[PDB]
């Protein structure tokens, strides 16, 4: 318990939080919307069992993650609110969002508007320039790990694969979005946070085209490809040159040619002016459409309306 001492609140989560509903999961275990009893606020809770069979890898992960989460302070990363412990489950509480930019593309079955890709990209990029300014790497940027919360703010989530020190060398991320240099590092190599720049690139395509390139190949093949092959780009002709240059910039296959996140922050793509309501407007079409969905009880996507139930 030295770390339990150092890192957790001592209250019992089962008395603080109620009306848990699962909203996502993964290797760790599930993520839930919940109501904080003390103030009637909604939260997100990521439960991580360390009972499993082998608690060891599991617990270690938990603590590593808490230590990392304790360190963030920026409006474009998901806010961490502390963690609790009962009966071999650590609970990690966080702010709550409507949903991910993926949920956006699953609900409309349509890539977003270019303006909305810009607002989204722009916010994730602030988030990334922040981590990078602290020598952190996310390592798993994708539409899925990009959350929107009203008023209308874009935030990076899932730091499960994150690294506390650039340059790093380990083999993580999700295959289709991985950068060439993360793949090469299987073999004996290293990478910046420019790897998040690459993944942001794929994320742009994914926001523009609903799927990243290579989505239609198994992962090992996609890996051999991303690496050994030439680098993709947006496929339509119809997107501004601004957007198009952004992506080709993020997608420099050679790191020294890839601009840092700090640099992209000033790119014309992300600076061209836009309505201030974009995100909050996006969000609104997004609930309208989920409500205009048939048999709302048999909806994957009903997640988006939880706060109202």
């Amino acid at each position: 318990d030295p770390d339990v001492a150092e890192l957790f609140f001592k209250d019992d989560p089962e008395k603080l939080f109620s009306d848990l509903r699962e909203i996502g999961h993964g290797s760790f275990g599930a993520v839930y919307f919940a109501r904080d009893v003390r103030n009637s606020e909604v939260v997100a809770i990521k439960k991580m069992s360390y009972s499993g069979k082998q608690s060891n890898e599991k617990w270690q992960d938990i603590i590593k993650e808490v230590r990392f989460l304790q360190k963030l302070r920026h409006p474009n990363t998901i806010q961490y609110r502390g963690c609790y412990l009962r009966e071999h489950t650590a609970w990690l509480v966080m702010e709550y969002c409507l949903g991910s930019a993926s949920d956006l593309l699953e609900v409309h079955k349509k890539p977003l508007q270019e303006v909305e890709i810009a607002a989204v990209t722009h916010g994730a990029l602030q988030g990334l320039a922040y981590l990078h300014s602290h020598n952190m790497i996310h390592r798993d940027v994708k539409a899925g790990n990009i959350l929107l919360s009203e008023p209308g703010l874009v935030k990076l989530g899932d730091f499960g694969s994150a690294s506390i020190m650039a340059p790093a060398n380990s083999f993580v991320g999700t295959p289709y979005w991985m950068a060439p240099e993360v793949i090469l590092a299987m073999d004996e190599g290293q990478y910046d946070g420019k790897v998040d720049v690459w993944s942001l690139g794929i994320t742009c395509i994914e926001l523009a085209e609903r799927k990243p390139p290579l989505f239609n190949m198994n992962a090992m093949s996609a890996l051999y490809h991303i690496a050994q092959n030439e680098s993709p780009a947006l496929q339509s002709g119809h997107w501004s040159e601004y957007f198009r240059n952004f992506v080709d910039s993020c997608l420099q296959k050679i790191p020294q040619d890839r601009p840092t996140s700090e640099v992209l922050l000033k790119h014309r793509f992300v600076l061209r002016e836009r309505p201030p309501t974009v995100i909050m407007d996006l969000i609104q079409r997004t609930k309208d459409a989920v409500r205009e969905l048939d048999n709302l009880q048999y909806r994957k996507m009903k997640k988006i309306l939880f706060q109202e139930a």
